[PDB]
């Protein structure tokens, strides 16, 4: 497992465009096609990114064209925030996923959102973490998800995305 199968198991796939659970357009894997309330806006949006006339329906390959650098775009989102930076830092290789798995989600913004967890994971108190983010909206919104990766945070290993 590594970050691009964990996020592919988490935003599943869509060709086409779609309102994520935050009512967003979106489209292909978890892409944020625009904050808008527009179909066309989102439309627009696409095409845009796409190159061409879209129609609002993807190809595969550009849905995997887009992950890809959406994932490139959090790790380095990430790297660039100094409140993310050290906490990455201070992580091991599997739960820096889960951060980041966060970051592709909320955002930049959204995570750097959850003061003390970051403090408590960059210092290593794994459950407290866990526990402080059950109590996020997010884990009423995506519950599934929100498991999973906190027990990725919890445990340090990739058992949540195993099929045990």
């Amino acid at each position: 497992m590594n970050i691009f199968e964990m996020l592919r198991i988490d935003e599943g796939l869509r060709l086409k465009i779609y309102k994520d659970t935050e009512g967003y357009y979106t489209i292909g894997i978890g892409h944020l096609l625009t904050k808008s309330p527009s179909l066309n806006a989102a439309k627009s949006e696409l095409d845009k990114a796409i190159g061409r006339n879209s129609n609002g329906v993807i190809t595969k390959d550009e849905a995997e064209k887009l992950f890809n650098q959406d994932v490139d775009a959090a790790v380095r989102g990430i790297l660039r925030n100094a409140k993310l930076k050290p906490v990455y830092d201070s992580l091991d290789a599997v739960r820096r996923s889960a951060l980041i798995n966060m970051v592709f989600q909320m955002g930049e913004t959204g995570v750097a959102g959850f003061t003390n967890s970051l403090r408590m994971l960059q210092q290593k108190r794994w459950d407290e973490a866990a526990v402080n983010l059950a109590k996020s909206r997010w884990y009423n919104q995506t519950p599934n998800r929100c498991k999973r990766v906190i027990t990725t945070f919890r445990t340090g290993t990739w058992d949540a995305y195993k099929n045990l």
